[PDB]
């Protein structure tokens, strides 16, 4: 129906707002484009599902998100790969890893705050129609 189309162009609004909060975060610059594959060939022999936040943007546009779940699975794999691509000791790791950890809790946060647990149920519900 329209009203539905009506509800997922909503969704798209909101995750955009979302995602631009994050990307101009000083501490996420690491996450907002693709790990480049000349400076660093080893990453995709490891990384098999590379994900970073300008991606989620070109995401949203193609319609591949319809609930809020389904944008938090990318946002759980930006962190997931930060952490076992640098589980090592040393500073430089370390400092990822928090980074990698502050951009899920930060993301997760301004979803409990924002987001209407009856928009996201509507939206499931759809989704579960189709
Ligand atoms: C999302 O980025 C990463 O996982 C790279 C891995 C990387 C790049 C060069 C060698 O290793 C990283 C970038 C900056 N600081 C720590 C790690």
């Amino acid at each position: 129906s329209m009203q539905e189309e009506d509800t997922f162009r909503e969704l798209r609004i909101f995750l955009r707002n979302v995602t631009h909060r994050l990307a101009i975060d000083k501490r996420f610059r690491v996450f907002t484009k693709p790990v480049d594959p000349d400076e660093v060939p080893d990453y995709r022999t490891v990384i098999k599902e590379p994900m970073d936040l300008s991606s989620v943007i070109s995401k949203i546009d193609l319609h591949k998100y319809l609930t809020v779940k389904d944008y938090l699975r990318d946002i759980d794999l930006i962190c997931s790969n930060a952490l076992e691509y640098n589980p090592d000791r040393d500073p430089g790791d370390r400092l990822i890893r928090h980074r990698a950890c502050a951009l899920r809790d930060t993301a997760y946060a301004i979803i409990k705050e924002e987001l209407d647990e009856d928009f996201e149920q509507l939206c499931e519900e759809i989704q579960e129609s189709r």
